[PDB]
């Protein structure tokens, strides 16, 4: 996997990932690991230092991962100011559809081809305080029932992007920009 | 080891690496298993492009036996989402996921060298394994403009398809021994 | 992971790590060994060089690790004379959960979703040494009687931000900047 | 680890930073590869220096004898005053790099652990542990049956019986 | 070290007992079926029990133990002790009506964690087989199977997986 | 490198002696049921010693067992050797009341080192089968599994984990 | 651990029954060739049963099995259960006509999963002796070995690799 | 791996009332010693029981599981001490019976010892009351000799209390 | 494959109060080699036992475990070295009882050696002491030979008090 090298005052160079960053686009690429959430975690704090105001545009194209690093995102994503655009390509499962989820209302989007899980793949207890917490927040911004959530949770499927954006994950299936 | 080449950019020299020269010259190569990875890079690079003009038309460089269905939806995704023309070069061999995208070119542009190879047949739930077949159906026959029972048919045979097989299936406009 | 660039105006360019040191923010991330310790010190000491009384930030997503370097780290904390904020963001469990208590009284947050644990998952008198120095050291920073944290560490469980706010862990739960 | 890089206009990476503040890192478990990246930083710090102490932060478990002395007789050779910090623990090897410091420039964190137990021939193996009983002898100020005799317990001290014991000869919890 | 009396699973042989313990692969399969074969020998009448704790495993062997259970004449009593999940809760529903028991704290799943419309396939041969057994519809099992849960036996009993739930024997 | 006498296990076995050695697993518990049903077989009155020195193991391989010492008409003595932790103390709490034992210096733990709904049903299950045999309420139960530390045979005869710790026999 | 009667697929041989499981490699080509000399020689005539659950595996040992097949007098019949796919069909459609069978579940397939020449000269004798024991034509077999799919039993009855698709014995 | 047949040459040996506590102390090892001196017992409760020990140590709770043992049943035991018993494998040395603990000239000796932390030092307790108990020592001089990093020579385990008698020949 | 014999061949070797110590000299090996000499003893304390070695060595406890058992017993030892004693190998080979210590022509022996630093050392003296015993050499004769990184032959080894016979055949 080599980084390819972009060229963009005057002429400077970045990786091409650097200056996806420089358009206010954060990947959230596969499975989320403490070092995926802290990279994400410092893009994020960056771009609303650079306006916390503009747009920022967040790339899932996730499995899923470990939840209280995806929770992590979470709540860096919420803490921030500035209005994030959610952008699912390719999949967005587990805690990956968390964070599709979690985007400013209105500004969550699909690309057609897309599939979306909210099913999931420590202490028992434990492991069911997580579960809770994730069941609030799917709750919270799909604006459906916890009885909806936990129910649909329960089910080993994927969704398309129109289903999802019917049960509330989603906002925008676009095929072309508008 | 990949090899460094200078080019004058205005005010002086750059030096790039080939891979990263030839981004400059808009191609993309998309070569070996398609993963998540893979897909993430060639993404970036098709909105790059269309960034630095959403009309000159986009190289795509295909030599790959496959990879994971979901990373070659979302290159083919946002090979329809750019607003550019893009040709597609098939050279070696464009099977599985490669051939998707192979035929996912805009028509007219979808290319081929003589000795290449082209396979549509394809080497977790079961309903769900099934929605995704379900797609690559619904893909195949939009590009090639064949019947869902031929491309169904089609894709249960293990076999590759010749330059000349795939241009008379849909999968690409020309064979080009020569450039025109 | 390939690690981004970033550009600050002074035009200097460094990696988005390097940056966030330059707001005085020092990431205790994954497992804490002697390696992860020495390079905290080290930003430790840099920062109280460029300022001994400008706020330190240290972000803390951490389950753990070894604990002579865990104590390593909050010497030196209690060492430099600077106000340190402590974030719990996504987990500080076992001497993460130290390090976030050690932060300067006021100035110890979490955001919502986080989970705090300061159960602990060499001779037989040299562990039980260690685990006096580290009551000793949860007392000080909770204000909560020996009793209390040698109970409270017997139990293998987790908690919320509210929770580890009123056993006196930390400060402040913050969903967004006051 | 991803190693950060600060701006003092120049910029280096933060472990060369700290080596431009005459802090030298004794991290880990001593080899010869690491005894040599401290005897070369000795070397360059005392050349550039009109006899200004040298720190040596000290976060080891111990390591190989040889590698370990190496390290010592640079200590010993170079005629800098050199300040040893303990900080998280020093171990076997390690605590005979902190006790070697010059004296009265002997240095602990309050939490630090320190332990000189120590965890070839047999008879070449025993000249090797005489030579450290020796040099821990001169340089705590105790008698060799009382070194002989503590090295025997597999135990750690806190940084005030190490102080006690002659090792170090400061436990500071702030700099005063 | 398995103990000696023949050894243990042997002696638990000859008492007509067969095990359908852990994952099932071609060779417990194999192993399984001999074992019908030849209890079917010694007597085509009495009794066989099957003991099932078993995670699942791979479809095509467990389907090839149902259809061997289904073929010999023999009235099978299937025991779920410890779980019955994915095929052998298949095997479980596949003895003989009346005589399918599961001990009181067993878990039991019908959840189920080669091309696409191979595999669809044979999710529909575990549908059919399912109902078949279950007296239950096509859609009670195809909704059933989607959830990733256990059933208690009392729940199992009710859907139709078991017949009886004993904590001591009858 | 087993010795024998029979080897010295199956030997073990024709004096009604069980062990629930290490881990337990599905395979341990196969073995152990298999001995349990053995035992009962030539005797429905006798008692059944159960040697246990386990540091727990798997949950349903321990239901398994535990749900075959209920099922099963005999007496069990337990007896703790070593540890009975996890799934180890739940099948030492359920012999037969009164012969129950551990030796002196034996250490008990009752804490416990698939989807989050079915982890906690399990969990569930384990209160109510400590809170029957110890004769505790459930949030006495839920309270001490939550603590991680052993227990003295003193203290596992106070809990109502065991009946009789014994230096020498009576 | 395979069970004692002595070994229960010895004893399964001593009536007239073959095992071909799992991958077809030299082992158990050998094996098998084995086994059919053994029961050729207790009695030319009486049948032998070849029980077939198999994915596959090296085709000059499927080879060799199927010439031994041929080359001894006995009518064999043969038996798919679970699945006979690649040289596992071709053993199975080899059996004496009338007499090679499936069961309900089973899956059966013809499609395949040394230098160029050697690898197409392999696939026409496969060719061919599909083509002799399915009655079919040579352009039936090439395309339909070429299609990467699993047939019914009933399905493979009426392409001719198998006769009979029972459920319970007749 | 390779095992002598005379019945195996263990399982032989077992016949005199000679049980083998053999290298690192283990559930395993623990398990089989237990059932030998269950055996043992029940063919005479009353002939003595031969305990060879050339083990470094173990399990703490596999140890004391063969301790508890050794103690329940009601027969004599002679502990003899071969090559080494250290950790563990010296506090079975010191459990046999009282003027039966015997070792070899060349033997070594160790009561040094090379999981929550107040679990670790419950079990740390119980083997200096066990110690105490049989070197007829009291529990400063047991805990302050077992912080050393040492062996014994078998005349200065004798000496200590560990065992009773050190043998070059039998008598 | 171990051929078995009008039971197993090594089975048979031991019934011919033939004792094999071969390979590296471990705790297993030792109780093992412990057993079969106090096996034989019991069926003769006076016919002689032979011990055959083809070492290269091993760990020090184990092979003064073997040696404290051969002073133990009360039989004539012979040791027969063939191929290598090296190490423990040979001490074990001087071990034997005097005039009944062999060696085939080819055979090599070295005394020369290839946990705390103290007790490395206390292991050295101990097998200082029991060269110089069997060897009837003093003990810096012993300490110097054994600082030489060297094989002898048999019949340098035989001048020097480790064996007693090399013998090409029979006598
Ligand atoms: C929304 C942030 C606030 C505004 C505020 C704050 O709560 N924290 C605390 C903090 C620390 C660490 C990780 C945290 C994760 C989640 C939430 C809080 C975190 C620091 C932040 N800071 C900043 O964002 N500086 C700009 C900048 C950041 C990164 C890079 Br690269 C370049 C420039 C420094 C100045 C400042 O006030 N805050
Ligand atoms: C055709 C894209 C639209 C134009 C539009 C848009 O939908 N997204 C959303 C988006 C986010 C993430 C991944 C996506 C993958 C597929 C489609 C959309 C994605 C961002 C894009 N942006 C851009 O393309 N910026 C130029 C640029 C890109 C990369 C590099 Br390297 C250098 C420069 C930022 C400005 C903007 O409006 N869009
Ligand atoms: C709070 C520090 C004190 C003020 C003081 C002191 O105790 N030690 C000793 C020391 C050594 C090693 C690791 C230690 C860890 C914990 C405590 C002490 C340590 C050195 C420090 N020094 C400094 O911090 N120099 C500025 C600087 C540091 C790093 C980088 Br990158 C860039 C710039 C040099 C000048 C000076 O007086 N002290
Ligand atoms: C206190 C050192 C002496 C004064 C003296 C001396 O004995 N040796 C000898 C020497 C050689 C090799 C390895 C040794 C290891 C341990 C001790 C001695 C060593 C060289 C040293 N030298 C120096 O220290 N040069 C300064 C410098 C060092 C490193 C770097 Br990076 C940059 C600059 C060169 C100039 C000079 O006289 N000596
Ligand atoms: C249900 C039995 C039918 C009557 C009948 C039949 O369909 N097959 C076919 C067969 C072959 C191979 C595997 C099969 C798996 C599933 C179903 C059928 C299989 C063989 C059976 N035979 C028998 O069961 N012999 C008794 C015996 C068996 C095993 C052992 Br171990 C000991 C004794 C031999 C004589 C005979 O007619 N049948
Ligand atoms: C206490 C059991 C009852 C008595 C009863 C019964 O419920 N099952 C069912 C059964 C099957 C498999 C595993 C089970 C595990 C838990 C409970 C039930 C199981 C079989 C048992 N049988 C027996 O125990 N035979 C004696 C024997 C067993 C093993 C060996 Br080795 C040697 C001898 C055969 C005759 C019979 O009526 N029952
Ligand atoms: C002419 C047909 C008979 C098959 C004939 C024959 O061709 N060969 C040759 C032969 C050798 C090896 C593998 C072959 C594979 C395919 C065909 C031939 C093979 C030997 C066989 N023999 C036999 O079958 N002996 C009975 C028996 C066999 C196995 C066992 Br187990 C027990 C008893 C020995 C006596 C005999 O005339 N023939
Ligand atoms: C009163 C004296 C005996 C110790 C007594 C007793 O307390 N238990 C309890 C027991 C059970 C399991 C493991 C234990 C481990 C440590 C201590 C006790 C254990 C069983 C023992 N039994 C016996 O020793 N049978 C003889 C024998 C054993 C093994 C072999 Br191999 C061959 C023969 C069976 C009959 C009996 O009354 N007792
Ligand atoms: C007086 C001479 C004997 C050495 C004496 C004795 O000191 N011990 C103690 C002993 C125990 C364990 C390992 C020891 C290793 C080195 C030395 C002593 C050991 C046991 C031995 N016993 C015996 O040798 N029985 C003969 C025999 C043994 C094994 C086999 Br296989 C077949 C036959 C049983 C009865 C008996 O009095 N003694
Ligand atoms: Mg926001
Ligand atoms: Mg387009
Ligand atoms: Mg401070
Ligand atoms: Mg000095
Ligand atoms: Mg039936
Ligand atoms: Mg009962
Ligand atoms: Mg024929
Ligand atoms: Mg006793
Ligand atoms: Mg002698």
């Amino acid at each position: 996997p080599l980084i390819p090298i972009v060229v963009e005052r005057g002429e400077r160079a970045y990786d091409i990932y650097s200056r996806l960053l420089r358009e206010r686009i954060v990947c959230v690429m596969g499975p989320i690991d403490d070092s995926v959430a802290s990279l994400v975690i410092a893009q994020l704090l960056f771009l609303q230092s650079e306006s916390n105001k503009k747009p920022i545009h967040m790339y899932i194209n996730s499995p899923g991962g470990v939840v209280t690093a995806g929770l992590a995102i979470y709540d860096t994503m919420q803490y921030i100011l500035n209005p994030i655009c959610t952008w699912c390509v390719g999949q967005a499962a587990s805690m990956g559809s968390l964070l599709l989820a979690a985007g400013t209302p209105g500004m969550r989007h699909s690309l057609p081809n897309s599939r979306i899980m909210i099913h999931q793949p420590i202490q028992a207890e434990e492991i069911m305080k997580l579960k809770k917490q994730l069941y609030n927040i799917y709750a919270k911004h799909t604006k459906q029932s916890l009885q909806v959530i936990e129910s649909a949770m329960e089910r080993d499927r994927y969704m398309s992007p129109m289903e999802a954006q019917e049960f509330g994950i989603l906002d925008k299936v676009l095929v072309h920009p508008p």
